[PDB]
């Protein structure tokens, strides 16, 4: 029976089996990835933000395994318990005239600025707060049983100054209140804040030293530490008429968490934020994870409104709905087919809520293929227009697929690069997207050149309105006419004529964005912690609370505070190692103990005291006055054992006539004995973070733990907090290379986790952008065959490079998660077009340099242009978005189109026709 003997006849014989075989394999991808795996979480967007294989990651999670699986029968305890048990068998403020508890963290909260700018300590702007949060909190049906009660008649008082200027002056509440209470209690503020500012103000004093009268409830302290910002009562210029306060916080009765999700999405959602008094500039409801989620999946409305204007650029190029409607829906199907391949085949449990963008991707780079193939197809009618359908197909397909695939695969190389990362949810996005872009291509080889076969073959004979299709039509060719006259007589003229203004001035632009990336201000890495990372927009009030009122309230500020000494802790007999899997950021292995550990050796008791006696000589070493005799459990046990009075017959083994390297035996019983004597001889009590021996449950030492605290203080800043984990780490790691066996395999930890995510953002962003240029230069050198074209091809990528990446920091963008991977996807995307020109360069029948370059503009300029117009259209819809993800990454596709178009036409063109080759003079030997 009959069968089809090339590809090329497949296609053109039965392009129905082609597209048959394509949709019921898509068919099958679309049922198996909706039925058979877990549909993707989107409840944590901080989830895989973690380094997993770095040094300073593997100590950090092997100390989290320790401080879970330590404890009352435990893989590890701070206790002998099978010696202890052993021993042990042996409303209205003139009423009721106070708050329900003290405000906290653990309350939701909103923060207010004045409206017309004025200090906020007026009596409108007092009242306008409890106004609001009357109106929008309290009068919710839910909040009656979210409230904080002391009685089923009224909900607890909120906080708010209103209401302690109500406490303060004997008035019932905020709303009868008085300009005299307003007065008074500013007086109050500006004496007591020097007690305040000197700690001798304090929360429970309802403070010797202070007078009465700002005392009379904690109110003073309260208001200072809480419910003002910290400009208002700073020493420099208090002694003036009102202060200002440029903020006030309110704190409501309800606990802050996912209970405030009606409140916020009723009441404070669509409102405009404003009193006409007071704006509400922050909140801090507990839910802002919560409601990412759901604008998360809201928002891709804004690409499918790309995909309408995509399919009408190229309906509007190709001619046809037949042929562009199959071209998004292969493009759709990429996505589905990429998820059932990373899900089913790859087995990836985790999906970033990253990947989500690949959706945007997908639609703005999918269509560049189908304008070069469209072209090449029509190129081929013209040039052999009696040729049969297979002759048509293969001739398109030698002059076309070669180019779509480079193209492509220069952009799924970039993407795949991030797989180099350490950051789980980067390498997860970077598979994502490389295998969406790659099946992609696929379907543009075989599902769309049957799809043009079936055209020609059928749709083509059968395709006021006798007006409108007459009008139609005269405005389409009016449009292709003004098309093809730009690209062959109006663009070359402007490349050619004016190469040398171009030549100065794209050099000019070059040097000026190498200079902001490489001199100043350079790219920064990220300046707040993972807790505070940006999910929505800085206008969005949730991110406002995070960036800017963090930093502005005293009880927010000492929540960790100034003074933070790092700790340096250095632990033995845990192995440093993280055993779970690292695509999985949920997968935290098991805790594994070190067999070949021994403390009790009388070697290992002399070295570990000479450790700690060494360390406290060092720069790094900061002493406090009062001695820390957790810090160096041997040297304290050391003083108990030099203390036992001997004479009792239950001393004999535990006696201060023993030398200190004690006998392992003497050593192993005596520790135990003086770690029980310690909870009933003092008040002081071991947890899972205290230094000291671990047991086992058999009362056998496996791991102990030393603390210091140091001279450096903890910080933000990469290159402080790098020369502290230098200097630590090299010292402790050359002083362990001396250390008896048994004690040479120690480690040390500190509060080091966004370093190790600083680190790993640098070296990651590096690494990334290296191979893919490395994988850009290499396909134009086998692309082309000539080293001048792709010389001065990788010469017009490094232009819209640092254009691109100077222009990103000029925008204020900094080295974060999406944005490093942005970096190193420039590269491949800006491949492309330098790409497309080259090969039209060296088709030129013309010898002479300036016809191949007007040559290349004429039969590339289109389609290069509306490759260029889809993917910048498809970056430009992202801008209405919330998701901070979305508005950056269209942002990104709008300016790299930008930069990398006008430097393949305009720079890359007068290289061309300047000095480009012309008689085989640079061309490699196959
Ligand atoms: C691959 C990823 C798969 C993700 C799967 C999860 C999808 C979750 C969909 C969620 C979603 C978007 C729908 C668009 C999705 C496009 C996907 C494209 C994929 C391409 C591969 C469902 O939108 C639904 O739309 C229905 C339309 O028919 C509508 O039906 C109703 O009318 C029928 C008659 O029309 C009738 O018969 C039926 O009875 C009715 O009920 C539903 O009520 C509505 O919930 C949520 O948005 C809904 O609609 C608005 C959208 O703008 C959104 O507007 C706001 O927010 C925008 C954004 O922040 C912002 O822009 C807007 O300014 C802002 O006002 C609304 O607040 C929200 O309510
Ligand atoms: C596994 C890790 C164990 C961690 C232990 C951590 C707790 C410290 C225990 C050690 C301990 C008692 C001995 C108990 C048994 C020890 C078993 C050891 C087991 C080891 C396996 C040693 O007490 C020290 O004894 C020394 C003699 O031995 C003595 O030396 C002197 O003599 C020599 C010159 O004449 C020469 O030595 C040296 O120059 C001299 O100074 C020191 O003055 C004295 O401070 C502490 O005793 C007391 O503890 C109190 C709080 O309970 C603590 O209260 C304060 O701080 C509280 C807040 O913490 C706070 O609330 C309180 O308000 C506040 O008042 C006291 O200030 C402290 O004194
Ligand atoms: C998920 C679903 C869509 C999967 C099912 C796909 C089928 C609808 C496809 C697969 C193979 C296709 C067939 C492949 C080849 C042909 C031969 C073709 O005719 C010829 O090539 C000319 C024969 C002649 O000499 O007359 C007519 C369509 C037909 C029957 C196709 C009809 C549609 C079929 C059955
Ligand atoms: C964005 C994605 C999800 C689009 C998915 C498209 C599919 C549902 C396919 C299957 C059947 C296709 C239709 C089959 C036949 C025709 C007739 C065809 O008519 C002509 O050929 C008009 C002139 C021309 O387009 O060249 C126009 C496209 C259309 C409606 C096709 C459009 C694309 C359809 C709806
Ligand atoms: C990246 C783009 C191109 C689409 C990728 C494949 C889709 C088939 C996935 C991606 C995100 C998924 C959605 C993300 C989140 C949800 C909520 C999820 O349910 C829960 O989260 C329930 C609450 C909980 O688990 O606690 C299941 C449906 C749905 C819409 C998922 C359905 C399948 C989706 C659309
Ligand atoms: C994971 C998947 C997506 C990888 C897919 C890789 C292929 C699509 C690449 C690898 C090698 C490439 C081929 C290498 C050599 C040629 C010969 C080339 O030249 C000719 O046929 C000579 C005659 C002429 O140019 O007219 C046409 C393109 C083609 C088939 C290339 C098309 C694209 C290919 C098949
Ligand atoms: C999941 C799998 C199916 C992905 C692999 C797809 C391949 C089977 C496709 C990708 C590109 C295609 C090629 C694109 C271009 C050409 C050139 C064309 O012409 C020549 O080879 C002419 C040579 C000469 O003139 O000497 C013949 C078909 C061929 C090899 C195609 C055959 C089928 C290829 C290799
Ligand atoms: C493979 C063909 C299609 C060439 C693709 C171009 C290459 C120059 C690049 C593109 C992506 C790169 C890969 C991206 C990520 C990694 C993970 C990286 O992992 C490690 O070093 C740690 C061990 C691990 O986690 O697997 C090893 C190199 C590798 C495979 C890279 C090797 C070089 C690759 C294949
Ligand atoms: C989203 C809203 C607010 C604005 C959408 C405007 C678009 C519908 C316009 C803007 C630019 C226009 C394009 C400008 C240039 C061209 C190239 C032109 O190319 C050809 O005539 C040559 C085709 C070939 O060589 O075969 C075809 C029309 C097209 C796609 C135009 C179609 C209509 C476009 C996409
Ligand atoms: C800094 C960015 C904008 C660089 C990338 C785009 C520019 C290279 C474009 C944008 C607007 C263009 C200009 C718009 C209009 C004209 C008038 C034009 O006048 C003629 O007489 C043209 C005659 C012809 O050749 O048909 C000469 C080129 C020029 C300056 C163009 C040169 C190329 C420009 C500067
Ligand atoms: C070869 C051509 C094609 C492109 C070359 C561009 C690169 C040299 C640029 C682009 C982005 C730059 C990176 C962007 C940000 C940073 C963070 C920077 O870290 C710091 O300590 C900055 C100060 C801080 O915030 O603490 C280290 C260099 C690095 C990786 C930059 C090094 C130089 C890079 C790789
Ligand atoms: C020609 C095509 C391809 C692009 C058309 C893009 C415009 C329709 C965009 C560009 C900038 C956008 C604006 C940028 C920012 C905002 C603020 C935004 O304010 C919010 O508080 C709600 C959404 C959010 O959280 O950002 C409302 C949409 C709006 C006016 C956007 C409306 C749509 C605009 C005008
Ligand atoms: C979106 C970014 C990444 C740039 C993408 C490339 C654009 C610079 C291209 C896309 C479509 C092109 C347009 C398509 C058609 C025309 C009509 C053309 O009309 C004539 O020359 C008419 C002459 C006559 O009839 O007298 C003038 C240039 C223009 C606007 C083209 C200018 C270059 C455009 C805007
Ligand atoms: C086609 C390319 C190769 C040439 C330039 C095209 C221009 C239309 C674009 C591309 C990048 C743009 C720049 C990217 C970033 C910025 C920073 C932006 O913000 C600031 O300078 C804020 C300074 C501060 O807050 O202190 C002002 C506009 C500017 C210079 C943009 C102006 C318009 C530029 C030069
Ligand atoms: C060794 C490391 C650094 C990797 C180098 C990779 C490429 C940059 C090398 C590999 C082969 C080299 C080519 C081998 C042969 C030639 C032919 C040579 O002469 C001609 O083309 C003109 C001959 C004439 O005079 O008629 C010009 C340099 C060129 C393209 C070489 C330029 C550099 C190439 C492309
Ligand atoms: C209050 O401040 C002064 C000046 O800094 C200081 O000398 C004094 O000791 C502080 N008061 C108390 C009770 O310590
Ligand atoms: C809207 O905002 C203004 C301040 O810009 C405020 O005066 C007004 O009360 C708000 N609400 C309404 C319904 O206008
Ligand atoms: C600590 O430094 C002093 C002063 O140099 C020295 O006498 C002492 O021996 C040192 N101790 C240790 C344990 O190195
Ligand atoms: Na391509
Ligand atoms: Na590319």
């Amino acid at each position: 029976f009959k069968f089809p003997r090339s590809y090329a006849a497949l296609l053109a014989d039965w392009p129905v089996v082609v597209l048959g075989m394509c949709t019921l394999l898509i068919v099958v991808c679309a049922l198996v990835g909706v039925l058979v795996p877990e549909l993707p979480d989107f409840s944590d967007p901080l989830l895989g933000f973690e380094p997993r294989g770095t040094t300073i990651g593997q100590r950090l999670v092997t100390w989290n395994n320790m401080m879970r699986n330590t404890g009352y029968k435990a893989t590890l305890a701070n206790y002998p318990y099978k010696y202890a048990e052993e021993q042990a068998r042996s409303w209205n403020f003139q009423k009721d005239s106070f708050f329900c508890d003290v405000p906290s963290d653990g309350y939701s909260r909103v923060v207010f600025a004045s409206a017309g700018g004025e200090t906020l300590w007026n009596l409108p702007a007092i009242k306008s707060m409890c106004d609001v949060d009357n109106s929008r909190i309290r009068s919710h049906p839910q909040f009656s049983d979210l409230c904080q009660r002391t009685t089923a008649v009224s909900c607890c008082p909120s906080w708010t100054l209103g209401n302690y200027i109500a406490i303060l002056n004997n008035r019932s509440s905020c709303q009868k209140i008085v300009e005299r209470d307003v007065s008074h209690t500013l007086k109050l503020l500006r004496t007591c804040a020097k007690h305040y500012q000197n700690g001798t103000l304090g929360p429970d004093c309802w403070c010797t030293n202070v007078p009465r009268k700002c005392t009379k409830y904690n109110a003073v302290y309260q208001i200072l530490h809480y419910l003002v910002d910290k400009d208002f009562m700073t020493p420099k210029t208090a002694d003036y008429a009102v202060p200002a306060l440029k903020y006030s916080m309110l704190f409501s009765p309800t606990e802050k968490g996912e209970s405030m999700m009606n409140i916020y999405l009723d009441n404070f959602e669509n409102w405009n934020s404003s009193d006409g008094i007071t704006t509400v500039t922050g909140i801090e409801f507990g839910i802002k994870h919560s409601l990412f989620q759901d604008y998360l999946l809201m928002d891709t409305v804004y690409p499918a409104i790309a995909i309408a204007i995509v399919l009408l650029i190229m309906c509007v190029y190709t001619k046809s709905m037949f042929i562009t409607l199959m071209t998004m829906f292969a493009i759709i199907s990429s996505l589905i087919v990429s998820y059932f391949l990373y899900r089913v085949v790859f087995n990836f449990e985790f999906f970033p809520f990253m990947n989500l963008t690949a959706l945007i991707i997908l639609v703005g780079i999918g269509a560049d293929d189908a304008f070069v193939l469209c072209d090449v197809w029509n190129y081929t009618k013209f040039d052999k227009p009696r040729a049969e359908t297979s002759e048509a197909v293969s001739v398109t397909l030698q002059h076309a697929a070669l180019s779509m695939f480079v193209t492509s695969f220069t952009t799924a190389a970039a993407f795949y690069a991030n797989y180099v990362s350490n950051i789980t949810a980067i390498r997860c996005f970077g598979v994502y997207a490389g295998t969406a872009i790659l099946v992609n291509y696929v379907l543009m080889v075989t599902w769309l050149p049957a799809v043009i076969v079936l055209h020609e073959r059928y749709l083509l004979n059968i395709f006021c309105w006798a007006v409108l299709c007459q009008k139609c039509r005269r405005v389409l060719f009016a449009v292709s006419e003004a098309s093809r006259i730009f690209f062959e007589k109006v663009l070359p003229c402007i490349v050619i004529k004016f190469r040398y203004l171009w030549l100065i001035w794209f050099l000019a632009l070059t040097v000026g964005g190498a200079y902001i990336v490489c001199v100043n201000p350079k790219m920064k890495l990220p300046s707040l912690e993972l807790s505070e990372f940006q999910v929505f927009r800085s206008s969005h009030p949730f991110e406002r609370y995070d960036a800017e009122f963090k930093k502005l309230f005293m009880f927010e500020r000492v929540h960790h505070g100034e003074e933070l000494h790092m700790p340096i802790t250095v632990i033995w007999g845990v192995s440093p190692e993280d055993s779970g899997d690292p695509l999985n950021p949920k997968s935290k292995g098991e805790l594994t103990l070190d067999s070949t550990f021994n403390i009790a050796s009388p070697a290992s008791q002399a070295w570990i005291l000479h450790f700690c006696q060494k360390l406290r000589n060092q720069t790094f070493f900061h002493q406090t006055e009062q001695q820390d005799f957790t810090s160096c459990f041997i040297e304290t046990f050391k003083q108990w054992m030099e203390n036992q009075d001997c004479d009792e017959p239950a001393l004999y083994p535990c006696c201060s006539h023993c030398s200190f390297p004690y006998k392992q035996e003497v050593f192993e019983l005596c520790i135990k004995k003086a770690i029980m004597e310690l909870d009933r001889s003092t008040g002081y009590h071991l947890n899972n973070k205290t230094p000291g021996p671990r047991f086992d449950i058999n009362d056998t030492i496996r791991a102990v733990v030393l603390e210091f605290q140091s001279t450096f203080l903890f910080t933000l800043a990469y290159e402080k907090m790098q020369q502290f984990y230098k200097e630590v780490d090299s010292w402790i790691s050359h002083e362990l290379s001396s250390a008896p066996e048994g004690l040479s395999r120690g480690w040390f930890v500190s509060n080091l986790e966004f370093y190790d995510l600083q680190d790993s953002l640098s070296d990651g962003t590096l690494i990334a952008m290296g191979l893919s240029v490395a994988v850009a230069f290499s396909v134009m050198l086998l692309t082309t065959w000539n080293i001048i074209i792709s010389l001065y091809a990788i010469v017009s990528i490094a232009g819209t490079i640092f254009v691109t990446v100077g222009s990103l920091v000029l925008l204020g963008w900094e080295l974060n998660v999406l944005e490093s991977v942005t970096i190193s996807v420039a590269v491949g995307l800006s491949v492309d077009f330098a790409v497309h020109y080259g090969v039209a360069y060296r088709l030129a029948p013309d010898p002479d340099r300036e016809g191949k370059v007007i040559f290349s503009l004429s039969r590339m300029g289109s389609a290069i242009a509306m490759a260029a117009l889809t993917t910048f259209v498809a970056g430009a819809m992202m801008m209405p978005s919330t998701v901070l993800a979305y508005t950056q990454l269209g942002t990104f596709m709008m300016l790299v189109m930008c930069v990398s178009w006008a430097f393949a036409t305009f720079f890359f063109q007068c290289l061309c026709r300047c000095l480009g080759p012309q008689g085989t003079c640079g061309q490699i030997p196959f």
